[PDB]
């Protein structure tokens, strides 16, 4: 599925290797890895099909950073450092737990200084795989000169290339992520342009298209968990979700030079390849391109989630209890549509 | 259920009787019947609560109405009679048939002259209960002057006095309706109130709360027979409709002078009783009173009903298909909100 790994140049040896690969209960295609320069990708690109592009120098400047490297030359600053008791990260929106206040959290956020990142992350290295963190911090904390350097150095004149030969709007965001081995971050969805730039370390990342949505069963839009399948991949759950069976998705796994465009409304699976160290990435988001006034028949995967999810939030407002929004579904449906 | 028989005055006998109700698989508890002077049935009305009432005279002049009169005293005019080959009489929306084009009517509608119908009207009660004819048509055929008096000694004074002090709005139609024994329309609900002046024969009437839609599972929004139960209430199909067997409704015996209210919304099935002769009947309906811009929660049952309505037809918009809004629900459903 990720097919045979890479070779690094120098004879330094095999990438990665298979056992660095957690097991799934589904098939994967791999996504295609190409050069900026090459026509095809920049048709996928187009066709909201996801690519690897291996040649963008996009991250230049980064790839030589490190914990050390990162600690020495970043200002104070606070680093949102999210911390997990497992592989799993469970992020979860807060504004959304009045709807659901049985929800338990599974995933604190602690604010801390870099330094401190780096402390408690060798910690758990040398007394054990108790806990897992996740460093997630946008690029706009005035950080140390050093670093505002190499923020700089990024190719900036292709990624906005790309905004505009696209047609997409504002950047909406723009975060650096330090992980550590095993860290997986269960399959979810945005609804915006995505491009992953590794840098340190390797990603394996899982993709399933749109129209995938009956098999993934996102959680309802009024949870805190929207936007994420509610399927254990550890441990599938066929009773509840039957067609988690007939999933399949599209795989690869990045290393350093490495960026991933991952269409908007695609869903994605993330994990830092297990014995594989710790991994840095930094990831952009940008808004889509305008829809156009002119719908065509029939409609594309993502289209339907958009009515999914405003219908919705729709009887959310309506039934004014998003707790009631299932029941009147099913009344509707039972005996009429069934 | 309907209760004791009323008995005729001058020691005319029972008005009808128990073998000429159909048999049904559901309690039923009775409608009360008042008089328009009762404070109890002004304000089972402003409840929007069914009640017979028996003395407004709304339809006086009529009470004499019958067959030989009405041919002598009717305009030639045209008379949409609806035919059925049994006693259950299938209505239908023509405009929806394009959506559900394996859809095919049983219930012909043919314009004939007044005397024409009551020929065929004889001729299937010398031969036999083949066919089973239902003249409905409106109080604004220029008819024979005869008609216009009665038309004219109709108590209007009373039935404005509704439409005011209830805050309705214009009166969306008024239909006189002259049936055969054994009729039945199949249970089915307006958006508004409604108020049936029997004349001749007797009419039993079951009615259904709105908060009873699980149990009476109205057709498809965009089906040509949209608005009416899918339960065939002489076999129920508990397969299919479980709830059904949860059903229960108000249930009474309209004679000559009473008028019954049928709240907007309800649900309400009429048969023509059995050996009770021709029926005579004149109905009105009133559009409701403009909705409260200000909206209490919980919300009544049929503004659930309006809610479930609109998607329906929202998704109808969207999806460029009625036959796609099926599909669409049940994927939102399926692992979601079941």
């Amino acid at each position: 599925g990720s097919g045979e790994p890479r070779e690094e140049a120098g004879a330094l040896g095999p990438a990665w290797d298979e056992s660095q690969l957690r097991s799934y209960s589904f098939p994967t295609r791999p996504i295609p890895r190409l050069s900026q320069s090459d026509p095809r990708a920049e048709e996928l690109i187009e066709n909201e099909e996801p690519v690897v592009l291996t040649d963008t120098n996009l991250v230049y400047p980064a790839l030589k950073w490190d914990l050390e490297y990162l600690q020495e030359n970043i200002g104070n600053g606070d680093f949102s450092v999210y911390s997990a008791s497992t592989h799993k990260f469970l992020y979860y929106d807060e504004k959304k737990m009045a709807n659901f206040q049985n929800f338990k959290p599974r995933s604190n956020r602690e604010e801390m200084k870099f330094h401190e990142f780096v402390e408690k992350l060798q910690d758990i290295q040398q007394r054990g795989g108790e806990e897992r963190l996740y460093l997630q911090q946008t690029l706009n904390d005035t950080v140390g000169g050093k670093i505002v350097m190499d923020f700089l150095g990024f190719n900036w004149n292709w990624i906005n290339k790309q905004q505009g030969k696209r047609g997409w709007g504002q950047l909406t965001s723009n975060l650096l992520l330090i992980g550590m081995e095993g860290n997986v971050t269960p399959a979810h969805y945005d609804e915006q342009q995505n491009f992953f730039a590794q840098i340190k370390g390797y990603k394996r990342c899982i993709l399933f298209p749109p129209d995938q949505f009956e098999c993934l069963y996102p959680y309802p839009v009024h949870h805190p968990c929207d936007r994420q399948s509610q399927v254990d991949f550890d441990n599938p759950d066929y009773e509840r979700f039957p067609n988690f069976q007939n999933v399949v998705g599209y795989e690869t796994v990045v290393g350093p030079g490495d960026v991933l465009y991952i269409p908007m409304y695609w869903w994605h699976h993330i994990e830092s390849l297990l014995n594989g160290g710790i991994t840095i990435t930094v990831n952009f988001w940008y808004k889509g391109a305008p829809t156009p006034k002119r719908i065509e028949y029939p409609l594309k995967a993502h289209q339907k989630v958009a009515i999914m999810r405003n219908i919705e939030k729709m009887l959310g407002e309506a039934l004014g209890n998003p707790q009631e929004v299932g029941p009147l579904l099913n009344t509707m449906i039972k005996g009429r549509y069934n």
